[PDB]
């Protein structure tokens, strides 16, 4: 009857309210995809309960484990019927669930403490002295472990050795870490995210350089689920209105704190 949706405390996108204690269910919740999971059941017509995944993790197959963790586990063990969250659209993923076409377009890219003497990628692999990582259990982490593109596997080949530990369990983490290390450790996260750290205070923080790939955000649903087909013309009909680019305005820059 009510569908389960399971999604991840990430700001902008799901952030409890200041008021929370006093409020109930889905009422506790403010954010992109708190917005966006409101507008999809409308059109799609169900009620729904937002849920935020166990783990907090967004997805990943455990080498020898064999089992999916985090909101794309959820959907693979029927935890929950729906994901809506900045979830990336990738080949592992939608081999095991499936994905609507993206509500938002992203690529990875570098987060740095203004007046580090980084630029690009390439000057990331150049050095050793500014360390960089990137979140666990995620698409950022697998795109460096499958990279076949020079750069990408110097990177790669520094990232998984390093010590003490250059990978963090959250964004907020990355962010912390930036912030706290001097200009001695820049962070890769998706665009989207990088952007969004920029408008906030104490704003100094900075995406450089351009996108080091092009990819997607998907509404995601159990292989096989009735809701899928309804949620996908949902999120064209929604994008083709404006919703989403309203949505990013006022939870990126209307909000803006720099
Ligand atoms: C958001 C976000 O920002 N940087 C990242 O790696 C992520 C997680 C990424 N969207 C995933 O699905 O694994
Ligand atoms: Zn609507």
């Amino acid at each position: 009857k009510t569908v389960v949706v399971t999604t991840i405390l990430e700001s902008p996108y799901v952030m409890m309210k200041k008021n929370h204690e006093m409020l109930e269910g889905n009422e506790r919740y403010e954010g992109y995809c708190v917005d966006l999971a409101a507008e999809i059941a409308k059109h799609c017509g169900f009620k729904y309960k937002l849920t935020i995944v166990g783990d907090g993790k967004y997805g990943a197959r455990d080498a020898d484990t064999k089992i999916w963790n985090g909101m794309v586990g959820e959907l693979v063990y029927g935890k929950a019927d729906i994901a809506i969250a900045p979830l990336t659209i990738t080949l592992v993923r939608e081999e095991v669930i499936d994905f609507s076409k993206p509500f938002m377009s992203l690529g990875i890219s570098i987060m740095i403490k203004k007046g580090t003497p980084i630029e690009s990628a390439e000057d990331l692999s150049k050095q050793t002295e500014i360390a960089y990582g990137t979140l666990d259990s995620g698409s950022t982490k697998e795109f460096f472990r499958r990279s076949k593109i020079a750069v990408f596997d110097k990177m790669w080949t520094y990232m998984r050795s390093a010590e003490p530990s250059v990978f963090v369990r959250t964004t907020a983490e990355g962010v912390a870490r930036v912030r706290k290390s001097k200009g001695k450790y820049a962070y890769l996260l998706e665009s989207t995210m990088n952007e969004y750290i920029e408008q906030r205070k104490p704003c100094d923080t900075m995406k450089v350089g351009g996108n080091l790939d092009s990819k997607g955000y998907g509404i995601a649903t159990p292989k096989g689920s009735s809701l899928g087909n309804a949620v996908n013309l949902a999120v064209l009909k929604l994008n083709e209105q404006g919703l989403l680019d309203k949505l990013k305005n006022k939870w990126w820059y209307d909000k803006g704190e720099c």
